[PDB]
């Protein structure tokens, strides 16, 4: 029978026994030990929530959406098999996150292993595999009518991605790939859970209503494929859903101090990578940066690694340790400012590594007790968008009208409002300095404002205050 | 001593005894009987809150903001006198609302009395006066150190605006105090803070604006020889979001197309009863629903009750008004036909509102009509949506300060913040409804309406291809 | 199809079209104009909620409970017919409330019409009838498979009450009478809605979890009747549910000032009863106290009557009007104190009318500038209990164990905790005075404390402060 | 200047720079790594909150209560010095918790070191000292007007209790200040206020106690020649309810039978690793999990991390400890057999706890056993539930005041309030579990257990008729 668990976002929820089996493994339980927001806790003290609780929510919401499509449209032929496959994918979608979640695949692995291209989603697919194989799950699947050759492939495709590119289900069931991770427009139950769950812990209040969206969702034919569509009148609510997502990145997930703590932690991990060993399959030894290649080692790789370093006495870890100690005493690299590009220019990823030199080379009208080298500056480039680079995701939604419920239509931005955004992607540039005394910091402010003046970037907000000698060098800034 | 009242939004709050005296009058207590959202309750059933509770909130928030400026900046010389004046203005700011709140000054009075220019705010100033004079409040004011010649004028100016430096009630060294209750400079005031949180609690839509945060990072600075309320630089994102919230609540709630049509029907019923209902005012004289605004003793008795007065009547002269209210209860409302907007930098002037139904009725549909409809059959509702300052960006009229130079104000432009912010700050929405509700009449109304949009070069209705498949292909600008 | 309404307690909920038909009548819509808590709004300013919204909640919760029993136990043979009958009874259960809700049947009608025995529930049954007959509902019922001779009788029995006493369903469906109004133990969805809804508006927070109770509810055989039973482990939560109910009466619904405002309003209505006329069926004229005998007149009788009196100019209503004006200026009868009986004594309802004389006759050790008559005192006797006079309602619940799910058992108080109440009913006595100057009030405090001393009632809490000369007359009170 | 932090329970709060200095130490930051509810997270998945956030809350509430007494009663002469001392004690009150919080001082240390009498509070006093001394805080204190000889002693006494009038840190005219952080007189303190609201937020169980209300109606009065915090008379009902809430949260959450068994298993694992894990302390010395309490430099590094240290190890000497932790992850827990309570005025003394499993194992079931079970197979968990003062009514140790005589304290007895309040204020619950988990072993455990209850004259288990139908009829007292 069901097992009931009490979650503070979604209340008392029912867990099917196949879900319970998957949950009660070391591979799943690992997610108790990885914080959702990583370094965000060191800015927002309510944000101690881990990936475990998020994963139960996503699995529960995935079931809610699929059941409701089924009740109202029996003609879709949604079976109990289908429902369970969707539920499992929801539950297991984030099994591949590593320590501090997006710090791990966003910053560490790219710095430590420039030869691979990895994502937490690929991790989730591998860790799902290991979990199934190492705990006897396959017979239990069959015991509830699932067919492993086909259904495991279906689960993995829902998590990671792939005429018709899918082996696990055919075109008459394409709507099912739109639940857990929606590649077409990004409207998925993953976002629904983290919006509500992150807001509860952060202390910032949620303004999106997922339950409403589920009441007015429907499957229609669009270009010979069955797809999830929304009532026409929900269009304003979907623009607002993406606005919420951007707001939460601005206030929380990209908080300038949040990001710098993740940077320092990444640093500390880089200086310990050589010296820590994790035992994997067949007794072999892996490092923090290679543990991703062996799921038995990866199983034991969690936020704990922070304290392993912080509590060590090995002299080979002193360097890594001293960085973590600077965090505890709150001696953080200092935030210098933010700026953005201009015209319609972009900054290409190749050039990220050249930026600190450029700042160091700005020749401010000299009144300076220290000259600063490139090693002293960090430049953090952040790409903010509506989840589809510079496209409008609402261009990739279909709607229906009360008068013709089986007929999809499109609704353009013009038809909605002139107060909507004109663009859907931008870049923010933050600069910090590692030298933390008043002299070094004063200087760094001058280099930085000169650099913005030189590249024709926006004028930093406090520019007149931090660099009164420099902001006059542009007419364009009065 | 203080009196403590428990409010569900703000919790346990302390009411100074002068505030208690003002509250316990028939002029104040009237606000128990006027719904904050008017016809909105007939769409959102949690929205039974009245103006009374809102007014206590605004008064409590006004005192919060002023005390906090005081604690942190003793150099401003904010007195207890000042605090109480601010508290009273917060409390009395909406005393002039009439039945169903914005329905009354937004729709009824303009239809019924085109010759006057009236607002609920001017009502509040007059009703404040009546309340003071008819309840002996002036002595009590003095008893707590207020000076009525000056302080009444101060209270009134905070509510309505001004009646070189246009204020008689306080001088330029106290200009920040006019920015609390109703902020004419940029619209960031405690009225909005209370109704965001209060409306969201009752509607079942969740609020994302944090007023308390704003108050922690607020500060008084000199800007163009005037002392003003300014905010930390890092709050700029949150202020754009505050205005976004306001606009969202109009789209979801306050301008819901069925909410507005209920307010329209109620305004109709009031128009057809205006001749026949009599409200006794000062010196025994008789007023009507449309004239009660001219006598505060009559206006005191003018509340949402008037709806039920009409609905429960037997007078044969009220049958017309009554039949409309019956159509509401059985849920036979006018039918929504659709929405459209203008284009380019075209605008629709308020003079022209009354001509629109004729224009819709005169659309020449391409040789396909079995029944005509007249202008009397259509409603056309023009709604101005903006960031509270017509077409201006209100964030251009905010001043900021930086952590390193706390006494020095600055400005921050839109492009220093984000490329994803709105490119405009005002727009108009046009809704069309039909009073004939059968399938035939409604089909036809959809054709006239989509033709009209095609003719005036307005945007394409969302469901246009579904409701008028024969028309929407005829237009280059839409395919 | 369904119609969706957004309620702030229960969210977006679905209304079956037969429910929509019943809702969109003058008989139903009347409930927009009767406050749930009556005079409670004049103490708790958030408490402007009306009976309309409560009634939609009860109808929605009734459907939730019945559907969930059905899903999990197909063998009960719960049909769509049954579900709809339960939903309708939920929706229409409070159609008979009059102005200010419990003020009307608790105070006014007993004073104004001592010859009848009336309750809001009997009103609901009559008003249901009128609503059906006067709006053509009967064909619509049949159109969804309902059978009016039987099903209307079922609905009415669920609301008001009745070997087996029920004509509308047989013993194999007795559990259905336990949803809307539970006569056996009082655990019903009416309470669930008002707990949550009243807490939202009052500003006091709810500590009972109805959704939990629904997950662990089950139908078992008990004395040859099918009944709703709960998991064994919920026993503590049910004691706490009744504790919550008592707490909400103490803090809110019996607030001493709340009750006195209801008293003054009742007064005002008594002095207008002769002079107000409500037109009923066949042009006949009814009064506030007789409108309960004609549903067409009763339809137009709501909280509006307060303002009708307050706004009048008719000289025959001056008396009633002046009472309402005393409310607006906040010149309320003054609260003197509270006391309770002692030993295990009770105060019988016959004697209520003699109490003010008794207080007036107390001979305090005289230092008094006014002597006071009986007409000057009010004595309000309040019976507080767990909804079953002096029984323990948890003695009338059945439970089941995880090991034997179809087998009912009982759990006694002893088996649970020694910190539970020893009694389940008590009476509170409040005294007020209508003379409001300082002299009259000081005196009233002396009469009252002498009276408590005389009848051997508990010592008023502030006794030593309000009557320092009198509390020494008892050794037993040091 | 102030530093503002956003807490989800209390919102945006201001941290004095001395508080910031104390917070940004390894001794304070340690609390990020100890779960408030210990094994409770393994039952309630929202309960991942740690002691760090709680400690910020308690510190903020302590300042709220003391400032409010100050505003309303200037005659108390509460200084800024006093306020800061109270704030610091609130903030540092739980610095001595160890891994999994109450598991550590409730279960592990008593098992592992029966010779000492230790509490997390005494830990907090020592860890406070270490934090001050190892981070240079004493100068900073003086820099804001504190006097360390006196003020450190004051802070410590507020946390732990006393070290005629037993306090060295403040005199009798300031006794009310000891009633804020940890109230020895009646248990009404701000620690409880924070954890009620914080635990409820994370658990998904809703709180019904309103602290802010309590603070509006609090007042300092003379009672038996000592100045004390007193409450309005009308709050008496709410205080009985505050203690009812506390007891409800233990029944639903903190003593959940599976929560407690997880804490038991973890304590087991710690016992089997104690010999083999070494924590470096002051002057390079090595401590164990059970001795780290004797050296604050070692104890600094002792947190919930130790669980994962064991779980992730490969040392063969830790296999025993590791295997228990693996049984947790696969969800093979000890099995709950049932609950019972004593009767009359019988009590179970703490000495005897260790003898109970033998007694259960020795029940002679009526000639019906195919397998025996040993004492090593049973757990018996005795839990003391009370209103925080053993068997006393804490409301007997509260003072009240009346609206008409605000400076004069009084008492209110139980019978002046209600006949529905509890007749007792303490009880014991006994839970029995089995470490053999198969159907045979479990069946048998149920027989031994129900026989044992029948033998000692304890209450009848809830499911007794279902689990042991052959035994429950044999007992007069139960049918
Ligand atoms: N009174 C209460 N109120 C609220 N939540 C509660 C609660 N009691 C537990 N929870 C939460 C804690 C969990 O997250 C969830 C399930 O806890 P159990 O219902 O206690 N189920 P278990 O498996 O112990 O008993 P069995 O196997 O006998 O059915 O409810
Ligand atoms: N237990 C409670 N919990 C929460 N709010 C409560 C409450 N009791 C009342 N309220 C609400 C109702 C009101 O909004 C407010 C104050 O009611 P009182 O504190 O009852 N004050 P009053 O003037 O009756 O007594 P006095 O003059 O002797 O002080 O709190
Ligand atoms: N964006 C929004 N967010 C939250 N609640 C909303 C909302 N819009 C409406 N409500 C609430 C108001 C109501 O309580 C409920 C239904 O409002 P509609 O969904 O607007 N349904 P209607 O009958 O106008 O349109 P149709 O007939 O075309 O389906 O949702
Ligand atoms: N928009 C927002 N809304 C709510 N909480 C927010 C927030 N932004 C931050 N927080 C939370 C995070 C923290 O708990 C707190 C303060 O963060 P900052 O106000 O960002 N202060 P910091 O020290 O970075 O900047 P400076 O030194 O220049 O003043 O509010
Ligand atoms: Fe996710
Ligand atoms: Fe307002
Ligand atoms: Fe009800
Ligand atoms: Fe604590
Ligand atoms: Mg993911
Ligand atoms: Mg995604
Ligand atoms: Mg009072
Ligand atoms: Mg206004
Ligand atoms: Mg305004
Ligand atoms: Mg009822
Ligand atoms: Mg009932
Ligand atoms: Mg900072
Ligand atoms: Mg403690
Ligand atoms: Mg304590």
């Amino acid at each position: 029978t069901m097992k009931v668990i009490n979650d503070p976002i979604h209340g008392h929820i029912e867990l099917h026994p196949l879900l319970v089996r998957i949950i009660n493994t070391p591979q799943f339980q690992r997610l108790r030990y990885i914080k959702q927001l990583g370094g965000g806790y060191y800015v927002f003290p309510g944000a101690s929530h881990n990936r475990f609780e998020h994963s139960l929510g996503v699995g529960y919401l995935a079931g809610c959406l699929v059941h409701a499509l089924g009740e109202k449209q029996p003609e879709l032929q949604i079976s109990e098999r289908d429902v369970l496959c969707v539920q499992i994918a929801g539950l297991c979608h984030d099994l591949g996150h590593g320590p501090f979640s997006h710090m791990f695949d966003g910053r560490f692995i790219p710095l430590a292993r420039p030869e691979v291209k990895w994502t937490h989603e690929q991790g989730s697919v591998m860790m799902f595999e290991h979990l199934i194989n190492s705990n006897g799950i396959k017979p239990v699947m069959e015991q509830y009518g699932l067919i492993p050759e086909e259904d495991i492939c279906f689960i993995k495709e829902q998590i990671v991605g792939p005429l018709w590119p899918y082996k696990g289900r055919p075109e008459n069931k394409s709507f099912l790939y739109e639940i857990v991770s929606n590649k077409r427009n990004g409207i998925d139950v993953d976002k629904w859970d983290y919006f509500a769950r992150d807001c509860h812990h952060l202390g910032i209040q949620n303004n999106f209503d997922y339950k409403r969206f589920i009441k007015f969702a429907r499957v229609c034919e669009v270009d010979n494929e069955l797809r999830i569509c929304a009532r026409d009148k929900e269009v304003g609510n979907l623009y607002d859903m993406f606005h919420t997502r951007n707001s939460l990145h601005r206030r929380a997930y990209q908080h300038k101090v949040g990001n710098i703590i993740d940077t320092m932690i990444t640093d500390a991990f880089l200086k310990a990578d050589d010296y820590i060993e994790i035992t994997g399959a067949g007794g072999k030894k892996y490092r923090i940066s290679t543990a991703i290649d062996d799921m038995e080692a990866y199983t034991k790789l969690t936020d704990n690694i922070f304290l392993e370093i912080l509590y060590s006495t090995d002299p080979k870890l002193k360097d890594a340790r001293e960085i973590l100690k600077q965090i505890e005493y709150r001696n953080l690299f200092k935030y210098v400012g933010e700026t953005q590009p201009t015209g319609q220019i972009k900054i290409k990823r190749e050039d990220y590594e050249s930026l600190p030199k450029e700042v160091a080379s700005a020749k401010p009208k000299v009144l300076l007790d220290v000259k600063l080298k490139a090693e002293d500056f960090i430049v953090d480039v952040i790409n903010m968008d509506y989840g589809m680079q510079e496209k409008n995701p609402i261009d990739h939604v279909s709607f229906y009208c009360k008068t013709a419920p089986n007929r999809a239509i499109r609704i353009t931005k013009n038809q909605v409002s002139q107060l909507l955004p004109e663009k859907f992607a931008e870049q923010l540039i933050r600069v910090y300095c590692k030298k933390v005394d008043r002299k070094s910091l004063y200087a760094a402010r001058q280099y930085f404002v000169q650099w913005c003046a030189d590249r024709n970037f926006t004028k930093p907000q406090d520019g007149d205050v931090i660099a009164p000698l420099i902001t006059p060098q542009k007419k364009e800034w009065n």
